[PDB]
Formats: C-alpha cells, sequence, structure tokens
C-alpha cells in the first residue's frame, strides 16, 4: 500500500498494460481515473474496483475528451497526483518500403495523433491539477524509443518523440511537476494498429532478444510506474528514463544472455 | 574536391543551412537537386551554380512533391548518391502552457508534417535511387533531438522523432543505404514557425549555451554532411549521431566552458 | 515492508547514502551486511539495527576483504539477494591542468581502485551467492557517469566506467542475475578524496543545477534501490540506468527549471 | 589534402588503426609525431614518410614519455594541432567469472593504465601546445564504450571511461581545445591483451553483428579522424561521439540488416 491517498489518471487503462497499471494502482491504495474508448470495458473496470476507479469514455486524440477525464477525476477524487499517458497504437513493424504511398499520410496521422499528440493533450488537460498537487507524469514509452526493430519507421519515430516529451516536459514543468518515462518491452500482449495499415516467435525472443530469458506477465511491468507515483521514493527523479524491456539494449551479439551456465560454472 | 561525380538531393536547400549545404556540395564537385517552397530563392541558387544545381518548387509535406524532386534529380543528373532531408519548422519555443487549446491540434500537424513526415517522404521518394547507387541519407536533426530548451514540446518531440528515423532507417536500409544524422545547434538561423501559432537571442546567453565560446558561420556546419556523403570516409558509419551544436550537451553548470583561464594557467 | 526475508550487502554503507540505504533496507524487512572502512560508524549501525545488520571492517579495493564481507553475510543470514556496490571517492572536482604531474599516477590508482575495481571485486566476491539466489546488483553511479562538471576527469571517467559495468555485467550475468544502476546527484554528502591529492556549494548554484528546485534529504534517494531489490517490481529491468539527480540532464540554458511561473500562469 | 599545414600527435601509431591514421594524415598533407613502444617499427614509419613523420619510443602509461613525445613534436614541426590518444589493449573478452582471483588486480592496472591513464597523460602533456594552437583531441573509443559484448568487464569499463574523458575534457578545455570521440568497431585487426591475462567468426559477424554486412579495411576508419582534425569542417563539434562500427547499435533482433533484399523488392 505505497499509494494510499494518491490519485492517478491513466489513458488506455481499460485493457493491456493500462489495465494492469489500473489494477496495480488500486491494490496499492490509489484511486484511478481511466480514459479509454470502450464504455463497456470501462464500466466493468469501475465495478471491479468499487469506489477506487472512475471510467471516462473518450478519444485520447481529443483535448476536450482529455479535459473531461481530468474534470471527472477532479470531481470524484478531488485531485490528480500522477498522470500516466499510456494509450498507444502500433504500426505492425511495417517497413518504409512496405508502407503504401496512398496510405502513408493517413497512417502517419493515426499513429502520431494517438502516440504523441494524445500524450501532449493529456498533460495539457491535467496540467493545472498536477501543478496544484506538485504531482508527476510518467509516460509509457517502449524499446522502440531507444533501439530499432521494435516497430517500423512510424512507431519507432513516435516512441522516440515521447522521449523528447519526457525531456522537454521535465524541464518545462519544473520545479512543480516531475516528468519521467518507463520504456516497457518484451511483454505478453497484442499490439493493435491503425485502419490505414494491415513479430518474433518465442524461440528467437528468448535466445536473441531478451537477456532475462523469459517473457514477463503484465503485472510485472507495473512496479516501475508505482515507483514514480510514490512521492516518498521518487522525488529526486525528473527526466529519468527507465529501460524496462528484459535487457534488449544490453543483449549480446550471438546470444541475448552470456551467463546461462553460471550455476554450473560456479558450481553453486 | 571530395564529391566529384556525386549527386545530392537536399530538401529545404534554398535558405539557411540548406543553402550553405548546396554551396558546399557544389564546391566539392557534386551536382545538386533542391526541393524548396521558395521559387525566388531557388532561381537565385540556379543562376549561382548553373548546370550543377536544379531547383524544384514544392512542399516537403507532400509525397508527390518529394517524388517530383527525385524524378527531376534523376532526369538532370542520372542518379541520387546522397539525400539530405533538412527542411524544418520551429515552434517559437512555445511552452505547452502557452500552446492555445484552439490551435494545438493544427500546430501539431504543421510541425510534425514537415519535421517528421517530410523526412519520411523524402526517403520514400528517393529509396529506389538510393538503393541503386548504394548511397546514403543524412538527416538534419538539432540539439532539440537530444536536450530540452531548444524549442517547445512540439519541436523537441519532432527532432527526437528524427533520431528514431536515423536508427530505424539505418537498420531497414542496411546493407545498401547508410543512414546517419547530423545534429546542428549554435546557428544564427531565423527559422520560421507555423501559421497556426502566433526565446532569448543566442548571443545574449552564449556563455550559458556554448562551450566553444563562439557562434559559427553557417558554412562551418557543412563539413559533417560532406563527411557522411563521402563513401571513402564514412563507410563504417550507419545509425551514427553527430552532435554538432557547439557542445551544448557537455556544458558546465555555472558557465558553458570550464577552461576560460587556461592560457593564463599554462602561460601561453 | 517490501523486502521481508531478503538479504542485502552494501559497500560503503556506514555513512552518507550507503548508511541511508542500510536504514531503508532494514526498515523494509531486509537483513543487511555492510563493508566499510570505518569500524566506529559500523559499530554504531550494528547497535541501531541489532541482528538485522552485520558490519565488516575492510577495504573495498581488496578482493579478500570483499570476499570476507560476502562470507560474513552468508554466515549471518544464509544468502545474498541484493548487492549494492556503493563505496566511492571524489577527486575534489580537480581539473586536469590542476592535477600535479608528480601526483597524477597515484591519484589515478586511488580513485579507480575504489570507484571501479572495488565494484568489480564486490560482484566477483558475491557472484556465487547472487547466482544461487538469482538476485541482483545495483551499482551506485552518479550524474558524473553521464554529464561533465560533476567532478574532474578522474572521477567522471570512473563513474562513466561503472555505466560500462552495468551494461557488461547485465549481459554476462543474465538470465540469472539482474544488474542495474542508480545515478544519484543532488545530494549534500561531503564525499572524501584521495590522500594523494590536496567547486561551488550546491545550494549557491541550485538554480543552475536542479530543475526539481530543491535539495532532497539522503533518505529520498533510497527508494530507487529498494525498487531494484524488489523482485516483484523490477523483474523486467536489467541494464537499466536511472538518472536520479534532480534533473541535471534536462536543465535549461538560462536556468535549470522552465516553469517557475506555472502557478501564476494557471492561477493555482 | 585537407590537412596541409596541420600537425598531429598519435599514440600507438606504429601498427594497426594507429598506423592507418598516420598514413592517412600524411597523405592529407599533415605532419605526424608518433608515440609507440617499438623503436624498429617507428623508424620504418619515419622513413616511409620522410619529413612528415617523427617517431618517439616510449610508454603511453608514462607522463614523462608522453611529455617527450610532445616536446619532440614541438621541436620538429613547431606546434600541435590535433592529438589522437589511440593506444589501447584488450582483455580477450574475458568474462568476470573467468578472471582469475590472483590475476584481477594486475589485469585491472594493465588495461586501465594504458586505456584510460595513457589518454589522460597524453592530453596533460600536449595541453599547453593544444591551448596555444586552439587545437583538438580525438580519442579512439570503441563499440565497447557503448554496448556490451565487445570485451569483458575490464575493457568495456575502460572504453566507457573514455566517453567520460570526451565529456569532461570537452567541458574543461573549452573554449580553446575541442574534444571529440571516434568509436570504431568491426575492424579487421588483431587486438592484443596484457601479460596477466590469456571473438566472433565472419559468418556471425556479418549476419548478426554488422548491419553494413562487411568488415571494412583499416583505411576506411581514418576519415572520421581526418574530419575532426580539419579545422574548416569540425569547428562546431565538441563533446561529439561518432559511432563508427558498421551499425552495431542499430542492429536488428534476428538479423543485423533489414534491407538485404531491397534491390529486388524495389526492382531497381
Amino acid at each position: 500500500m505505497k499509494l494510499t491517498g494518491e490519485v492517478a489518471l491513466i489513458t488506455g487503462g481499460a485493457s493491456g498494460l493500462g489495465r494492469a497499471l489500473v489494477d496495480r494502482f488500486v491494490a496499492e491504495g490509489a484511486r484511478v481515473a481511466v480514459l479509454d474508448k470502450s464504455a463497456e470495458r470501462l464500466r466493468e473496470l469501475e465495478v471491479a474496483h468499487g469506489g477506487n476507479a472512475v471510467g471516462v469514455v473518450g478519444d485520447v486524440r481529443s483535448l476536450q475528451d482529455q479535459k473531461r477525464a481530468a474534470e471527472r477525476c477532479l470531481a470524484a477524487f478531488g485531485k490528480i497526483d500522477t498522470l500516466i499517458p499510456n494509450a498507444g497504437i502500433w504500426d505492425y513493424s511495417t517497413a518504409l518500403a512496405d508502407l503504401p504511398e496512398d496510405k502513408i499520410d493517413a497512417a502517419f496521422d493515426d499513429i502520431f495523433h494517438v502516440n504523441v499528440k494524445g500524450y501532449i493533450h493529456a498533460v495539457k488537460a491535467c496540467l493545472p491539477a498536477l501543478v496544484s498537487s506538485r504531482g508527476s507524469v510518467v509516460f509509457t514509452i517502449s524499446n522502440a524509443g531507444f533501439y530499432p526493430n521494435g516497430g517500423g519507421p512510424l512507431y519507432t519515430a513516435t516512441k522516440h518523440a515521447v522521449v523528447g516529451l519526457v525531456r522537454q516536459m521535465a524541464f518545462e514543468l519544473a520545479p512543480h511537476v516531475r516528468v519521467n518515462g518507463v520504456a516497457p518491452g518484451g511483454m505478453n500482449t497484442d499490439l493493435r494498429g491503425p485502419s490505414s495499415l494491415g513479430s518474433v516467435p518465442l524461440a528467437d525472443m528468448l535466445k536473441s532478444v531478451l537477456p532475462i530469458g523469459r517473457m514477463p506477465a503484465l503485472e510485472e511491468y507495473t512496479g516501475a510506474y508505482v515507483f514514480f507515483a510514490t512521492r516518498g521514493d521518487s522525488l529526486p527523479a525528473t527526466g529519468a528514463l527507465l529501460n524496462y524491456d528484459g535487457g534488449m539494449g544490453v543483449r549480446g551479439f550471438l546470444t541475448a544472455a552470456g551467463g546461462a551456465d553460471l550455476p554450473e560454472k560456479l558450481n553453486i
């Protein structure tokens, strides 16, 4: 119960990592406003957390819907301590050469409007509340904000753009609001794409991609966020970027891990 | 003359850094095609260089215009060895708080369509020619692709996004096309902002910004691009990022430069 | 209490951040072994925590001393879940020009033997126990592992070297041992330098250094280490680097923080 | 002939990349002082470049020998414009678990004294000349200064430490001396180790390690250095870090390159 008394707003919190975050935050004693597109999934969530969650239907690309979510959060819980802009869409790892010429303009808008603009609108809408509470923003990034081959040019560009948001917003909102990034990766989750458009099997994932040698469940990706939301724990942190992807950036050339056989080599 | 027989295509090449790059490449023995919105400044550079530079009036946001620049370059010179997507737009360093709610959506599009989508379209247009010549792309980034306070959230996010393009496109176009980034910074360029949107002079704050202790002329920033365009010099480089901003990322806390008193301390 | 039943070993844990970490881990339910040069400050912490902390007097530069700490921890508690190599030495922010020629060799050894080699020996000593418990290492880095002006060349080079250890050891010890780094910064610790070697107060320059706009108490920096020590929270993290320095890397050019006037501009 | 009139000092310039640099610099019109251990190899080099090279026998770990080299350079050519600290030793990729306990202390000193201290001594010795000429330092780094699996903990830590030297020295020597890093990798070269101590075949190197799909010759690694030594080209660059390793940091998860089959896919 690290978050007793705290209030969070989470975008894209009806399913996936968003939902795992909502469930984790509630279990920690926090109260959670959720912005997402599915009314039915939001109401199911509300009743699962009776009193600790409020669900607001809306589009993350719309500043007005972002504002509605912030107002609704304010009305139910009285404050906003932590904002987690989290809602994102994928590009299917569609390479530049495979992006249809008649499709690139639409695809760009679809992915950038959700992934980057929706993050910008979330901060904008929650800004007065966050300054008031001296709160924090924790952006969901991705491995694709750091290394290639986690998406195509569009997705990879969006997640690199949110690293820019972490940096610029950590500067701009200082000294009142802290701004940090968690960059999750290698999760067991189905990533959706845009209407305009439309990748590694388990064997290659754990031998070549993930040094930790396993694909963690969604709940295991929630602790980094809880850390940034815990005022007693994360106060010195602003503009921080936590890579949270099983070790993708420290993977080896021939194998992901170098010490599979340490238990036998050290004869522990 | 390091680039004799080479062909470059530069977007945003009729003024600012782009123009200095046109001048430099022509002087290095290269033939140059230029995509720019300014017919006047394009005519001007066409008379300066003669048959060594062709200008195409167009909009960097448009794929058909980028393709038209690529075809016009092919028709004039036979090939494309180097692409320099360079054309950019600023956001008047406008903070999120100061971004008007009624303008923020259109402002997002204006700056992201030129700074990011225009880069993507440039590469898309030129891909067949670049793969044919086994050439290279060199993206103009900025200090705002790496550190805060070089623009507002919109611009900083866009330039962080082109860092994403350097990395993803270096992966995607390898082994045939090398993709690198130059990140220029201490320039006295007066870069325009969007019409959907209504900062201290660099000289006034130099000692808090630039370790090099001086404001380089525009021509001083062209050498990095020549390096990346020269096959015999930059062959091992792909996915490289050259911070080329006077040392903004290595500035001290009290003052930018740490060795002002070195000539006295060493008795020069 | 997040660390009930866990055992940590902390080098340099009798004063400064190290001591705050001992206090925090004991309060989280963990049992703690401490390697420190100060028998006095070790006795002091032994009476404060009772059977929850054992102190071993020794030299972090010495492998046999590090091994002795590991064996003493094993004998007292049965296992090692977390290693925090933390013990460090400063260089009085002495510039290269100001490093005496007759002292520079010994100064190199003093600072590199504790800051780098002492980290290597800590991990070497504890490897069998860490692999057995499938635990983790958390290296104390510093803002000087990432940006200039946080020490002279010697210290900055050492802290950049521990960044190398985070990455290489995360690769080498995966999948069994996670290796991460915390990089603390805005502390009021008075860290000692070498005897082979004879800076503005942080408070005087705060507005040029810290976006957060305040000097955190030592206890405020302990939460990141608890996060990394907690298996249920930091499981996907290996090779991660947490900048935890008040936002030194995202400071503005004129002043550290960009939003001093946010409460007035939003009318809080 | 980019370097006509310029004077360079290069450590470890008798063989390997050092020698390729010496040969390149002389071909560009520069004059070169070389510090290395082999008298016979230095004299052979001197006569190959009659008048454009001076060879000084000495140990890079010794400030006195570094001073001798600087004095000798001053005496033959009258100035020093560019310093390239380049001399380095490898660790054989010896993992922490494979470093013998009776060998680690010696091995640490051997690799750190050459790789880090020898770089520090080179700058120290050449400092008055470089301030006088307003010159530049270009440190040879490595992929091992950025990613794991290019060496063991020792080598990787040393090359990460030189990134720290780039940053701190770029700050400290500003505004008079520029300081940058080239980080070469994937070269066809035999890397020597220390007396205390004592890795990828071609097939795995070009499929998994090098996006560029080829191992470049040594001469192809010389252009980045020529760039930093060319005053007309690199003036805005201080604290820059050029990754120069075939694209190791932008390599893909399953294959190094993503676009091997672009010529056929685009049907160029």
